[PDB]
C-alpha cells in the first residue's frame, strides 16, 4: 500500500520504427536493434525492440509496467510499447551490449577506475530501485548493459516484483531455501555481480551443479578472492554474502564505499598495466516528454 503510480504508458505506432538487426534470441524471445522515428518530430532514436500466446503478453506487460514506473540514469529506460500481434517493448539501445560480454571481450584493456565506477553506478541503480520498493530478483552482469564504457544501466526486469525457474548461483541462501526475496537478497546478487566484474566475467561456481549450491553455501563456502582484488573489495563482497540479511550492506553504503575507492582506484584494485544519415539521431536519455 503506497502512493498512486502516475507513470505514463506510451503506445507507439509500428510504422514509426524500423527493425535493423537481430541482437539476440532464445526461449524468452528475440530482441532487435532498430530505429524509432516519431512522426514529424525530426528525431531518430536508437532502440531495442523486445518481442516473442496470451501468457507471454501478460508477463511482457508486467515488465512494461515495472519499467514504465522507473526513471533513473542507471536503470533501463522504456520508451513505450507497440501493440502488435505480440506486444513489443521499445527500450533505449545499449550499443555495447551486456557488461558480462563487454568485460569478457575487453578484459585486457579494462582498468580499476572503470570497474569501481561500474560498481558505483550499479549500486546507485539498485538504491533507486529500493527507494521505489522494487526487488529485481535477477541482478547479474548479464543483466547490466553498457550505454557507453562510462555508463551502465540495470535491465531485464522480467522477474522484478514489488517488495511484498531461477538462476541459483546469484541468489541469497534465504531465497534458495524459503523463496524469500528482499533488497538484501539483491545485495547478495550485487556481490556476485561485483565478483563477475572483478574476475573479468568468470562463471561463478564453475562446473558445480546448481543442486549442491545450497549445501555449499550452508557449509560456509563462498566465492574466492579475485586476484586483482585487495582485501577491502573482497571484504565488501563477503559482507554482501553474509547469512544474516540485515548484516549485509545497504546499497547506499555500497555507493559510498565504492566511490571512496574510485577516488584512488589503484589502491584497491591491482591490475597489470592499469596506468546512413544520422544527422537527427538523438539518444533516448535526451528525448523527453
Ligand atoms: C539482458 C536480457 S533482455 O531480454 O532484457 N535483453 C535486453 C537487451 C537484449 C539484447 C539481446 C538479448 C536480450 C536482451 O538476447 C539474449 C542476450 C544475448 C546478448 C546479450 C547482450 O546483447 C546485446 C545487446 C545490445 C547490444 C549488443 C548486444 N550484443 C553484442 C554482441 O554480442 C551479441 C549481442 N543492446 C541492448 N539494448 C537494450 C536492450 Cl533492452 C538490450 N540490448
Amino acid at each position: 500500500g503506497e502512493a498512486p503510480n502516475q507513470a505514463l504508458l506510451r503506445i507507439l505506432k509500428e510504422t514509426e520504427f524500423k527493425k535493423i538487426k537481430v541482437l539476440g534470441s532464445g526461449a524468452f524471445g528475440t530482441v532487435y536493434k532498430g530505429l524509432w522515428i516519431p512522426e514529424g518530430e525530426k528525431v531518430k532514436i536508437p532502440v531495442a525492440i523486445k518481442e516473442l500466446s496470451p501468457k507471454a503478453n501478460k508477463e511482457i506487460l508486467d515488465e512494461a509496467y515495472v519499467m514504465a514506473s522507473v526513471d533513473n540514469p542507471h536503470v533501463c529506460r522504456l520508451l513505450g510499447i507497440c501493440l502488435t500481434s505480440t506486444v513489443q517493448l521499445i527500450m533505449q539501445l545499449m550499443p555495447f551490449g551486456s557488461l558480462l560480454d563487454y568485460v569478457r571481450e575487453h578484459k585486457d584493456n579494462i582498468g580499476s577506475q572503470y570497474l569501481l565506477n561500474w560498481c558505483v553506478q550499479i549500486a546507485k541503480g539498485m538504491n533507486y530501485l529500493e527507494d521505489r520498493r522494487l526487488v529485481h530478483r535477477d541482478l547479474a552482469a548479464r543483466n547490466v548493459l553498457v550505454k557507453t564504457p562510462q555508463h551502465v544501466k540495470i535491465t531485464d526486469f522480467g522477474l522484478a516484483k514489488l517488495l511484498g525457474k531461477v538462476p541459483i548461483k546469484w541468489m541469497a541462501l534465504e531465497s534458495i531455501l524459503h523463496r524469500i526475496y528482499t533488497h538484501q537478497s539483491d545485495v547478495w546478487s550485487y556481490g556476485v555481480t561485483v565478483w563477475e566484474l572483478m574476475t573479468f566475467g568468470s562463471k561463478p561456481y564453475d562446473g558445480i551443479p546448481a543442486s549442491e549450491i545450497s549445501s555449499i553455501l550452508e557449509k560456509g563456502e563462498r566465492l574466492p578472492q579475485p586476484p586483482i582484488c585487495t582485501i577491502d573489495v573482497y571484504m565488501i563482497m563477503v559482507k554482501c554474502w553474509m547469512i544474516d540479511a540485515d548484516s549485509r550492506p545497504k546499497f547506499r553504503e555500497l555507493i559510498i564505499e565504492f566511490s571512496k575507492m574510485a577516488r584512488d582506484p589503484q589502491r584497491y584494485l591491482v591490475i597489470q598495466g592499469d596506468e546512413e544519415d544520422m544527422d537527427d539521431v538523438v539518444d533516448a536519455d535526451e528525448y523527453l516528454i
